[PDB]
């Protein structure tokens, strides 16, 4: 995906509710800095729902591609109040953004 069209989404549809960098706060939504490889529920500090922790999946490109398209379908329940990006290339480029700024 192109990072740079994945970081502009993060910030217009993400932002709001998240930040990525190492240290960075919560927020509505955990910061998801170390997310990619890390099973739900983690981030330090920060207390999640029953139903994110119950969800059990790691999260990855693939997994994150299934969620961020209609989060409430992936995890039920969750909190997270966000309708979800429909189009398959602005998930693949918003991810690709992640999977950096999340790991420095
Ligand atoms: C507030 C209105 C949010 C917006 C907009 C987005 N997210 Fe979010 N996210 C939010 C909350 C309250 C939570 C916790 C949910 C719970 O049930 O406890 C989350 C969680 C995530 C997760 C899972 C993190 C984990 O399991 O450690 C991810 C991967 C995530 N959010 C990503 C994300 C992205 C990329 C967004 C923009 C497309 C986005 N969220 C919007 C609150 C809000
Ligand atoms: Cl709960
Ligand atoms: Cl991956």
């Amino acid at each position: 995906g192109d990072v740079e069209k994945g970081k502009r989404i993060f910030i217009m549809k993400c932002s709001q509710c998240h930040t990525v960098e190492k240290g960075g706060k919560h927020k509505t939504g955990p910061n998801l800095h170390g997310l990619f490889g890390r099973k739900t529920g983690q981030a330090s500090g920060f207390t999640y729902t029953e139903a994110n922790k119950n969800k059990g999946i790691i999260w990855g490109e693939d997994t994150l591609m299934e969620y961020l398209e209609n989060p409430k379908k992936y995890i039920p329940g969750t909190k997270m109040i966000f309708v979800g990006i429909k189009k398959k290339e602005e998930r693949a480029d918003l991810i690709a953004y992640l999977k950096k700024a999340t790991n420095e």
